[PDB]
DNA sequence: CAAGGCACATGACAACGGTGTTCAGTGCCGCGTTGCCCGATACCCCCTACCCGTAGTTGACTGGCATCCGGGCGCCGGGTCGCC
């Protein structure tokens, strides 16, 4: 998608291939998000009972997880579950 | 005895007496209005102290919560699956 964003002309087939791999990356993103939805529910339960509805805390944890995924990469030699909980 | 001569007073004649009025000019005391002079007060500036919003923090850590019955009472009204 970075290459697609550039104004320089790319012939259409390679641009479509770039879009396809970008869509596959988005699907991987969604897979990771659904994988850790369980993580945030436990973390939100870790903070329930303080004037905020449990499902509202779960949604806010979902937002934090979205941030963590958008800022997570394998360059760190650690699992995702360790890096996520801080941002959650 | 009648006519002509001299005294005192007399028809007017202005000008003083004394006092009252005229324009006018200017003040003389009463009532009210005005420039100062300051003094405080709103209103620009500079400085830093502290409130408040945003963004990171990497061992691992991946599904909870306690409900709820002793109304009571009846009806409406619809759903809901058997029934033959």
């Amino acid at each position: 998608e970075d290459k697609l964003a550039n104004s320089d002309k790319l012939a259409p087939k390679l641009k479509r291939e770039l879009e396809i791999i970008a869509e596959d990356g988005r699907r991987a993103k969604n897979h990771l998000l659904e994988a850790n939805l369980r993580l945030v529910v436990s973390l939100a339960k870790r903070y329930t009972g303080r004037g905020m509805l449990f499902l509202d805390l779960i949604q806010e944890g979902n937002l934090g997880l979205i941030r963590a995924v958008e800022k997570f990469d394998y360059t760190k030699g650690y699992k995702f579950s360790t890096y996520a909980t801080w941002w959650i």
